[PDB]
């Protein structure tokens, strides 16, 4: 009694909330449980998934009496764990109780007992399954019912595995609704039917951490704990689509506007957004944009992935920049895999392998696992040439079907991302000169080369070939301004005052800057040519204190001229 | 027990200052239908406790909401049941009894400290609370991250009726704040007076050399450290004024740094060092000039201050000495000397120990040597799952075992020494007339390590061949340490100038650099100064010197004692 708690007699008087739908999923809880043998039912299931609740909703049941009379007069004990191993830190003692326990429910006739998380004790367990006077509910996870009941021969024979599965949307709505009479008694406010349905898919989609269910039960409470918490509840007696979205906001990490409801206002604001922080290229964010816009509409396969892009040119095209401000704009997570590093067998396994542990069976596909952890997360894919063209096969089957297969059996959904590639194949052809007595530019169109290096059915299956027009030369001397910028302003900290004229600006870009790499060496010229100097200044000479600092360069030489003055 | 809203009354809880996102998160959890009950995890010596007691302060102050107001804040002991009920069957009667106290007020709250003492007599604890509050009786538990994953995630029980909010780091310019309202207690337990400035000071000066615990315990310890250190450290008037000269003599001996290292006056070691170590290594001067000049600009300026002061990476060809530059920067810079051999990291099983207990290495040693020169020699040998260690390390600069302790990584330089530079193409062209070579730079690093990884390094110092000239000093630094070991003996050895460049050219190799210098001195002076010490007049001591004849070019050695 003390050890483990009575649910059934715990429902008669209350505390256990009503059980809403399941109807199937009990059901054949309460048939394996009429079995002569093998009658230990298995609830199966995820955290969150609602498995502890059946039971609880099972108990419910039978005081209420939907059930046949062979299981009206059963009682379901839920075992606590933590109370028979609390207090004995010892290997035995543990065993010495859970045996009197064990004594009292067998004594009874037609006793249940429950042992949420199982997996967690798993001697005596079976001992009372192979006696089979006592019949025990078991909650494990998926992957702990592989690692130990699969394991297990005799474990497995006598528990019968019950699928649980997350209810659908519509359902998940349907739940909370169920519920929410329960909860306005509680605290006395209500929530709008338009709240608890935007509520189930808000969470889902920008949380996305604990269970589609369970986050929903979780944003309703906390989102009324607020609201009645706050001394405006006497005003505000009904809870609006906003309030729980800006409630969530404690919860979700980011800020009100991503939460905020954008299917159809991101569309908008993104395009403007891409060219706030970039200039130029109108045309290429375009074309990206009007790829993701089909996916809001919705007018398209499900299977098929959000959104397909492609980018060519040299290394550093604002592959990483566009990425990152489409992923801020989406208010998804940014997921970026290198294909630089799959250049060997032991490499290229690594997409649906477990390169840190062949023991280790969690990780599975690393690519793989990526989209599951995040489901809205963009993949960002560079250098996709190196690879070998077997690798780039994989990817041709997920972009036809939008799913893929993990070697440990995990199932992969990519309706949800979109993917993006990087080309650098312009480079290394354009930089090759000629092989004549008078040389020619040997810049060739970038899908000539996209052509010749990927197979004929990626491009078809590919919804359209993007090509990034080339850097400009006024973009380098703004980007040459954003570092100098970002070095005056760490300098202003320590009180040090660096200006630059703009002559000097213009001189590190011709230098610095490359058609081939880009903006790339641009960023490490500026940090030789200007952290160098004033560094051995700051520990010790003119600019110890004060920290005046002036930069200008000399025509005659055409070398940079560093002037410092104690100050 | 105690009630908290009385004492803060009488005034025995400090008043609580900030922790207001903390504080709003933690009052909407507690109304909450379910999760009733706040679970305040927190990080070792974070205020944990404090700022729990603080709320109970802010119920009669009213600032919280007014549903809040009258809130009963309790704390029970546990000290008080495990020790005064020694008997068995007292314990139920007073929980019992005490539950029920709390139970008939519905805006009674308790606060339970070190939770994880209560779940894990404390079994009674455990079962006791849930069974009969029904949700009615809410409470609150503070336990450190290690053990909360100890209690947590074993029993689910808890999880389900405790919301696991988290405790940030409070801001220095907080941490003095919290300093002033507790300095009476500390000035008049040691008759001290602190000044303003300098406690302010202290917190800046705490963290800049104190790192593994955290901002207010390391203040507080300084602080009262202080205290002591001026009742009785200064013999001269016994002084009550507390200045910042005074305090770094209190972290220095607390943080284990030397005297003037508080005062900074090093840069004129880091200047005079340019020359220092190329001193000792010949050859490598525009390597060690990138490489010193890094390490002024990471101390001057500090960039990424996240990220470690300097990371490096040596490629080149064998015998340059680029494990010699790791070493001797050690002894120069004056700085600690750690070193790791990757051979031993070969296989990934191994990798675990690096990296916490073994299932069922470089934190710990981090967190022992902060300042410490972290040589991964043969970095290449170890498997790719390292080089994650070290880009979690280089860009949080902090690494965490199995213990969960934090480890320090900003006073530490991490370097690396690889052999893809060994790699050249040793065979001449095909011709009358032999035609350089020369290998593409860095093919072999680029594809062995990762892109993201390799763009993290700030740069990948290379190592040219020893030049001819380069040779023949380091020749010299041979016939030192020769030398020096015949002191012992009491031999005295003398070598010509023309003994030096003779030697220099015969073992003058670009491929193997410096190695094979030493073997043709072991061979040339070792082997026949051994044989005299052994069985001639070297073994009382005497002076010897070595001389080439120009008619057969081979050196002569000359004996005398
Ligand atoms: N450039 C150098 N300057 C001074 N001594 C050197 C130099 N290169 C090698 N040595 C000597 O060689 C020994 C140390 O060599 P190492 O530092 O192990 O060389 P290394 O090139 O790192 O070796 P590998 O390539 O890893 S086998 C000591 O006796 C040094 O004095
Ligand atoms: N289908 C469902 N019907 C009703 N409640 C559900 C359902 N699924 C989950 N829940 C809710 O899940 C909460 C926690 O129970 P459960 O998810 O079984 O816990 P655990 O994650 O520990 O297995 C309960 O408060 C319950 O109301
Ligand atoms: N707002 C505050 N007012 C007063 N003291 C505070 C405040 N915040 C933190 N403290 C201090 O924090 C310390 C409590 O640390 P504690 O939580 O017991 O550490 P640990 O978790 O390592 O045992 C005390 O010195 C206390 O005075
Ligand atoms: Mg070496």
């Amino acid at each position: 009694e003390n050890f483990t708690t009575n649910l059934n007699q715990l429902a008669r008087v209350g505390g256990i909330d009503p059980l809403i739908g399941r109807e199937k999923e009990l059901e054949r809880a309460i048939q394996v449980l009429c079995r002569r043998r093998k009658n230990n039912p298995l609830l199966v299931g995820e955290s969150g998934v609602g498995k502890t609740a059946i039971a609880e909703g099972l108990a419910w049941r039978i005081v209420q009496g939907d059930v046949p009379e062979v299981m009206a007069d059963c009682t379901i004990y839920s075992l606590d764990i933590g109370s028979l191993l609390a207090g004995t830190k010892y290997r035995g003692d543990f065993e010495k109780r859970f045996k009197a326990l064990l004594k009292q429910l067998e004594q009874d006739t037609n006793s249940i007992l429950f042992i949420d998380e199982i997996h967690t004790i798993i001697n005596l367990i079976k001992p009372l399954l192979s006696s089979g006077k006592i019949r025990v509910i078991g909650s494990t996870t998926y992957q702990e019912f592989s690692n130990i009941f699969e394991k297990d021969r005799a474990l497995a024979r006598r528990f019968q595995k019950i699928d649980i599965t997350e209810p659908s949307i519509e359902e998940t709505v349907q739940i909370i609704n169920g519920l929410k009479p329960k909860y306005e008694a509680h605290h006395d406010v209500r929530y709008t039917a338009k709240a608890v349905r935007a509520a189930v898919e808000l969470a889902v989609k920008y949380i996305n951490d604990r269970h589609l269910p369970d986050k929903a039960i979780d944003v309703i409470d906390e989102a009324g704990a607020r609201a009645r918490l706050m001394p405006v509840s006497k005003r505000k007696k009904t809870v609006n689509v906003a309030d729980i979205e800006s409630v969530v906001a404690r919860i979700a990490r980011i800020p009100e506007k991503s939460v905020s409801q954008s299917d159809r206002d991101t569309l908008k604001n993104l395009g403007d957004r891409l060219k706030m922080l970039v200039f130029g290229q109108d045309k290429a964010i375009e074309a990206l944009t009007e790829a993701i816009k089909m996916a809001r509409a919705g007018l398209g396969h499900e299977h098929k992935p959000v959104g397909s892009f492609l980018f060519a040119g040299p290394t550093g095209v604002g592959k990483t920049e566009v990425t990152v401000q489409l992923s801020k704009a989406l208010g998804i997570e940014l997921l970026r895999f290198d294909m630089s590093e799959y250049m060997e067998r032991h490499t290229v396994s690594r997409l649906i392998g477990a390169p840190p542990g062949y023991v280790g069976f969690d990780q599975g596909g690393l690519l793989t696992d990526a989209v599951i952890k995040h489901p809205h997360a963009v993949l960002l894919l560079d250098e996709i040439e190196k690879a070998h063209p077997d690798v780039f096969n994989i990817l041709l089957q997920v972009m036809d079907n939008g799913t893929l297969t993990d070697n440990n059996g995990r199932k992969a959904d990519f309706r949800n991302v979109v993917l993006v590639m990087t080309t650098n194949a312009g480079v290394r052809e354009t930089e090759r000169k000629s092989i004549g007595l008078i040389h020619q530019d040997n810049s060739t169109d970038a899908m000539e080369e996209i052509k010749k290096i990927f197979t004929p059915e990626f491009r078809n299956r590919l919804d359209n070939i993007i090509w990034f027009d080339h850097l400009s030369t006024d973009v380098i001397h703004q980007v040459v301004d954003k570092f100098i910028v970002e070095l005056q302003v760490q300098l202003d900290q320590k009180g040090v005052s660096l200006e630059v004229s703009q002559e000097a600006r213009n001189w590190l870009a011709e230098k610095g800057y490359d058609r081939a790499m880009g903006a790339r060496p641009m960023a490490r010229v500026i940090q030789d040519n200007l952290k160098k100097p004033l560094a051995n200044e700051l520990l010790f000479g003119s600019l110890v204190d004060g920290g005046q600092v002036t930069v200008a360069l000399d025509k005659e030489k055409n070398e940079l001229t560093y002037g410092f003055q104690s100050a």
